[PDB]
């Protein structure tokens, strides 16, 4: 009952962080931290999927395998050179009873996306900068001034998360070029991705205590990022890890719709699996505010208009299983629900607010998130659920992504409001 419709995840076995992302030769190239071997993370290789649209993901056989049973193939990204791939990754050893963990940084290069081969000079960056360095990890390269630009993960003293910077002329061999950024609101930043949208510098990264992925949005300048805005990427309980894709004119990010937080608190397991990508998002700046909405490409994913109204009430919805869209717009205030007789999700806007409540949801029950919002003429809500999760976009501008688990098909909506035009689409399954 859990297999998602319409989101990525692994045939078998535990999946987590998006890794590799990549727009090359025609195609979106997903990698993921993955072990086939059970439900629960450990022996960790990177898994590969592939689509033409950034929807339609096609499962491919896994890319990078540690060495031996002691390591994984940690987080990292992907860049094209003269028309090759490259993978950039975190390799890790294992901790015995003398010794704590050891991280490095390492290349592996593709001709042809399918076959991956290990550069010769591995490690490309063999220790930390500076003593007292930890969680060293998450190489995210990317182009910038002639150059390749790599942030990386670290905490420093077990105190202060900070993002490290390194540059290269060849992608072989780096330079450090200081810390760029703190945050002592944790131990340990986790896959930062440094991007460019219309002349501002914005930094995406992770915090694990919180489980939540944050940007802090300004200019780069004399090896310091100097912050003009901070907020989260999304402000729902499962959004973790997110990157960007190399290669695309826009700026598209998934996540992994997951939390550790929350991971033992899930039934996927029971199935043999574990593990969800988000839907992409695009990044953008509007009015000086970073911005995030749903990709154009997930158009495709509407197979039938199953309801609509213009008006407040309570509807039975003729749908079969919880793969479907909602599209709702309104002024002023709303209540919208949706679920069945003993489940539901609720989202309400009320004066300045909007909250989401899925501790009703299903089996793993969940929680009430808020987040503080502009008013606009016309406001609108779109949602996403699928077999395990829910994802609301509000006004084009703001994300809050749940995991769910129904028992049973959401298939009663409510909504509350003046103005109100609501309707839903079923969504294909893309695996059958
Ligand atoms: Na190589």
């Amino acid at each position: 009952l859990f297999k998602p419709n319409y989101h990525f995840f692994p045939i078998t076995g535990w999946m987590n962080d998006p890794n590799g992302l990549i727009f090359w030769k025609g195609k979106y190239h997903m990698f993921y931290q993955y072990n086939p071997r059970k439900p629960e993370w450990g022996n960790i290789c990177w898994g590969h999927a592939v689509s033409d649209d950034l929807v339609h993901w096609r499962h491919l056989p896994v890319a990078l395998y540690p060495d031996d049973e002691t390591h994984g193939v940690f987080s990292g990204s992907a860049v094209e050179k003269d028309g090759k791939m490259f993978l950039v990754y975190t390799y890790y050893r294992d901790p015995t009873h003398n010794k704590g963990e050891k991280e490095t940084q390492c290349v592996v290069m593709s001709e042809n996306g399918l076959d991956f081969v290990k550069y010769d000079g591995n490690p490309v960056i063999s220790k930390p900068p500076e003593e007292g360095t930890h969680a060293f990890r998450d190489p995210k390269v990317n182009r910038s001034n002639g150059e390749w630009r790599m942030v990386l993960g670290s905490g420093k003293d077990e105190k202060i998360g900070r993002v490290l910077l390194y540059t290269s002329d060849d992608l072989f061999h780096w330079k450090y070029e200081g810390a760029i950024f703190e945050d002592e609101t944790t131990k340990e930043i986790e896959c930062p991705d440094l991007v460019r949208i219309g002349e501002k510098d914005i930094l995406i990264y992770s915090i694990t205590s919180t489980n939540s992925v944050l940007f802090s949005m300004g200019e780069l300048k004399e090896g310091k990022l100097n912050v003009e805005k901070r907020g989260l990427l999304d402000h729902g309980t499962d959004f973790y890890a997110a990157q960007t894709f190399f290669g695309t004119d826009r700026v598209v990010v998934i996540g992994w719709l997951q939390s550790w937080l929350r991971t033992g608190l899930y039934p996927t397991k029971r199935e043999g699996w574990n593990g969800v990508m988000s839907l992409p998002r695009e990044l953008y700046v509007e009015n000086n505010e970073l911005k995030v909405k749903p990709v154009d490409e997930l158009l495709a994913l509407r197979k039938r208009k199953v309801f609509e109204t213009a008006k407040s009430g309570t509807f039975l919805l003729d749908v079969k299983e919880n793969s479907y869209e909602i599209v709702c717009e309104f002024s002023g205030e709303i209540e919208l629900r949706m679920g069945n007789e003993s489940e539901e999700v609720v989202i309400t806007k009320s004066r300045d607010e909007l909250i989401v409540d899925t501790t009703r949801s299903g089996v793993s029950g969940g929680e009430v998130r808020k987040s503080t919002v502009e008013d606009e003429a016309t406001n609108r809500i779109r949602a996403f659920l699928d077999s395990c999760s829910v994802e609301f976009f509000f006004n084009d501008s703001i994300a809050f992504s749940f995991r769910i688990h129904p028992e049973n098909v959401y298939n009663i909506l409510s909504v509350k409001s003046n103005q109100v035009k609501l309707e839903v689409f079923e969504l294909e399954n893309i695996w059958l």
